[PDB]
């Protein structure tokens, strides 16, 4: 039966992250929205806050008056789907975390990282002199697009803009999110190393934050597979999103 | 080489759990027994004990004089293959744990769960007023049959009867099992979340209780895959059961 | 086109790579599979880690190899560590394939669960000639768990007893841990030669590398390089390529 998806990209990404996978979901007959949000894409605001990002997504949903949809977030987008779901819970059928962070109440996204990764991100933020984090291409190539060829890694890095740092480090009040009875799914790709696998990995550590959820597993990494295997990704998003 | 399997279902299930997969094993030339056990199937006994279940399976094995067989258990059935193997060790070629619990000596099946799940099962047992646990459908749909469609999930839920609770909470004496020299295997499906993945999960946590064993991995979940992909499951059970 | 130097582990010879090396060459890559001290033809049950390391360095220098991918399996992960710190100018990338990566001042045996360490010390001592012969049941269910019995019996005959000293020697790896050469870890998800859990190849051994490229495949410790060499060659290119 037809589904409506609202897809929320994460850091070092734009709404164009979803171009190939959103096309394949539409070919299955689903309706797909891929909003851009504050401080990202064409909105230049290196001092953007988590609440400004959240407001930009809630305003997009309200302006289209969307109801009964699957809210899906990737990476830092997991924190966005949590804060958006607190504001429009009546509109959401299911919340899907796709290789996404799920901070606990009183935590930031940065709080999810191992000590060495936290240090690296603070250093990148401070090096910029403009409150942004530019991923080094060697780190990107070997931990974000590990399964890509070099030519693919270089093409995808062109679409990985510097990230405004404030929303990664803000502590979030997620008491409302953790009270919601909306069903949750976690869609995990087994080569995703954007956060190192082990005690801090996306799965089972981040996914376990959701409590009861529907686990769907696939093959891929953080940023290659939505471009290279969009049919398979569309099918996994349906398996995670469907009733 | 042809194999003889004795397949032991787990909780919220009957011998009918094995219908499709047993049929595919028989097409490969294997002999397959799927006994029912005390307080399950048509045998109504809300107060059944682990000893009564174990004796019903031992009596089935003795009455058919079964020997040189692969004793395979799913879920709670792992505890039953342990206690059965204590009484008929000379009859068993290999013991296969398929997404199954393997309590240590002095532990129950319920002891293997995270604290939150254990409390939830105690609450369901108490709410029944008749010593049974009925899985709620949202929990079942999202954590027992997470890879199924909703229509499949509903069909499988209709085949998941309430479970007599005593055997899940009894402490088991398993000293004999842990002294046995019989070869073991663990067959794991990587989307099985009937116990949450993480520190309490089926693999590597439950499987590690076996000590030295043969690990075999497949794709699937707790209760969909034996119905939807029975040929693939039969092949996995041969890979886990063969010499 | 890539150049690979493949380093086998314990209970193996350079012939471990025959099938996978052939498939890599059909993809257009150049592939070297050196033998090392105390393994293959070289009968030396008292060989040391330094002797093994020097035999591989000597091979690389004599052939004047450069700009190559240095890949090790199992105990061979310790060998690519010690080799790479001698010839870092020659190496493009270091690939650990279901391999040990001891930290500085550790041995390979230090990676093992306590009960495995005691067992290996006992097998070494029982030999009377400083070798370790794996018992066939342990081999059959934990090294070639995905093989048939007939395949396991054939592979066991190609698994010679291991000279024990290099497994137990502590390694000076300060230079290896200071290198900026990129690292990859190639992991097969049914590899149980060290049990999965806190002691497993991935994420425990792989975590020792710091930042690395993770590539995952399907297979076990010693079956898959024989039975699925085309797939293993593809994974080695995914792990080794720029």
């Amino acid at each position: 039966t037809p589904l409506t998806f609202v897809l929320i990209h994460g850091s070092w990404a734009t709404a164009g992250f979803w171009d190939e996978t959103a096309s394949e979901l539409r070919k299955l007959g689903h309706t797909v929205y891929t909003p851009e949000y504050a401080g990202h894409g064409a909105d230049k605001n290196n001092n953007v806050t988590h609440e400004q990002i959240t407001k930009s997504v809630v305003d997009y949903i309200k302006q289209k008056d969307l109801k009964d949809f699957i809210l899906l977030g990737h990476s830092f987008g997991g924190s966005v789907i949590q804060t958006v779901s607190q504001q429009v819970p009546d509109r959401i059928k299911r919340i899907v975390f796709f290789d996404a962070f799920a901070p606990l109440d009183g935590q930031s996204v940065a709080d999810q990282f191992p000590a060495e990764s936290l240090k690296s991100f603070e250093q990148l933020r401070d090096a910029s002199g403009n409150n942004t984090i530019t991923l080094p291409f060697p780190l990107f190539r070997d931990t974000f697009v590990n399964t890509a060829s070099l030519a693919q890694a270089q093409a995808f890095y062109k679409q990985a803009p510097p990230e405004p740092a404030t929303p990664l480090f803000e502590k979030l009040d997620l008491k409302k999110f953790y009270s919601l009875q909306i069903p949750k799914s976690y869609l995990y790709l087994t080569e995703d190393t954007a956060i190192p696998q082990g005690p801090y990995g996306f799965h089972p550590t981040q996914s376990s934050h959701l409590g009861v959820f529907r686990f769907i597993e696939g093959k891929g990494d953080h940023m290659t597979t939505v471009r290279t295997e969009p049919k398979m990704m569309a099918e996994l998003m349906v398996k995670a999103g469907r009733d």
